């Protein structure tokens, strides 16, 4: 189903995921793609009521379907914690500046 509205882009639970899996597996082997160094720490400025506990970490979830491999990020993360729990999808599609809103 189209589960998160992430602006103009639609996303299935499964593409949360498999997206998440990827980040997950990346962050506990201590490494990195992309020149933003993905996935690190998510601060939470914006202060979303995550239900999860901190420290969360985002990784770029891509619209196409690919999982992400160190090209361009794109407006999309996945945040998740360090118990692999799904703290929320965001975007910064729709927020101002160099901000994010939650997915729908
Ligand atoms: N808006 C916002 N950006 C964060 C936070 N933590 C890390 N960032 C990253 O810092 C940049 C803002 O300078 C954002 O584009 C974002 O990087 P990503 O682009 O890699 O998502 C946070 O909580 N809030």
């Amino acid at each position: 189903a189209c589960d998160y509205t992430c602006g103009s882009n639609c996303y299935s639970s499964s593409d949360v995921s498999t997206a998440q899996a990827a980040g997950y597996k990346l962050h506990e082997d201590g490494e990195t793609v992309g020149s933003n160094s993905y996935p690190h720490k998510y601060n939470n400025y914006e202060g979303f009521d995550f239900s999860v506990s901190s420290p969360y970490y985002e990784w770029p979830i891509l619209s196409s379907g690919d999982v992400y491999s160190g090209g361009s990020p794109g407006a999309d993360r996945v945040v998740f914690n360090e118990n692999n729990q799904l703290a929320g999808v965001i975007t910064q599609t729709g927020a101002s500046g160099n901000n994010f809103v939650e997915c729908t």
